[PDB]
């Protein structure tokens, strides 16, 4: 749907909030071939393979130098990244895509709505409008639901989980060590402007099908695009205390879906 100015928009969060989430933390290894290179609350995952790397999400554009320094601090290089993956096309997940793609020469992979929004530099957002723009970037590979990419012995499969944005994409990964991982995009929806939203008429049914889609994924490792959605900070503290199984959470994804579903219900009631 095209943006209808007669449709009310949601208020945009203050930039100070995104900056607080973008506070840097030193990178660490979640498991073999999986490195966290993001910020205190904005996830970014580096999947390493013998044939090159895949980077999921990029954080704020202000954070692009820090993301690169994180990847390098972990001993890897931005020029070995083959694919850049996007969960949803807002400044806190795709702000640095324009400069990360330029610095790496990787292919950006995203769903068609995320590609359209990232090409607009974030504008025409169904809920935010042009409130939070970021450097525009072109997507090279449009990914489709249940479409897989193979690189260096891992498998990354896209799962369309719309609702937070029309193009919201989650990513299921099968690693070299046999373990499975999910990168769940946000399942959060805007207060009030949920029903009969002229900019996004399928929101209510989309998010409900996303609940089912993610609930069906039984994986070993639960990651999400926001740190406090998968207990990042307390798992990292457990990890640096000797628990290497800290990020192994076979039920975490199902719990996050139920928490998201409950919150969504209280919003429909209001």
């Amino acid at each position: 749907a095209a943006l209808d100015p007669s449709q009310p928009l949601s208020p945009a969060p203050p930039l100070s909030l995104f900056k607080a989430w973008a506070k840097p933390i030193k990178p660490f290894q979640i498991t073999e071939g999986v490195w966290y290179v993001g910020t205190k609350n904005l996830s970014s995952i580096l999947l390493t393979t013998p044939a090159g790397h895949i980077l999921i999400d990029a954080g704020l554009d202000e954070s692009a130098p820090q993301i690169k320094a994180n990847i390098e601090a972990a001993g890897f290089r931005l020029t070995d990244v083959r694919y850049l993956l996007n969960s949803h096309a807002r400044l806190d997940q795709a702000g640095g895509m324009a400069r990360l793609k330029a610095w790496s020469g990787a292919q950006l992979v995203a769903s068609q709505p995320n590609a359209d929004q990232m090409a607009r530099g974030g504008r025409q957002d169904f809920a935010l409008g042009d409130a939070l723009p970021f450097p525009p970037v072109t997507t090279d590979k449009i990914i489709h639901h249940q479409e897989s990419i193979i690189l260096g012995g891992i498998t990354v499969t896209a799962l369309f989980t719309p609702g937070h944005l029309p193009g919201s994409t989650s990513w299921r990964v099968t690693l070299r060590n046999g373990k499975t991982l999910i990168y769940a995009d946000s399942l959060a929806t805007p207060d009030y402007l949920l029903i009969n939203n002229k900019n996004y008429p399928d929101l209510v049914t989309d998010i409900q099908s996303s609940f089912k889609t993610l609930a069906a994924q039984h994986v070993d490792i639960f990651i999400a695009n926001k740190g406090d959605h998968f207990g990042l900070l307390e798992k990292r503290q457990q990890l640096r205390n000797g628990d290497t199984q800290a990020f192994f959470d076979s039920n975490g994804l199902q719990q996050y879906v139920e928490r998201s579903r409950q919150r969504f219900i209280t919003q429909l009631t209001a």
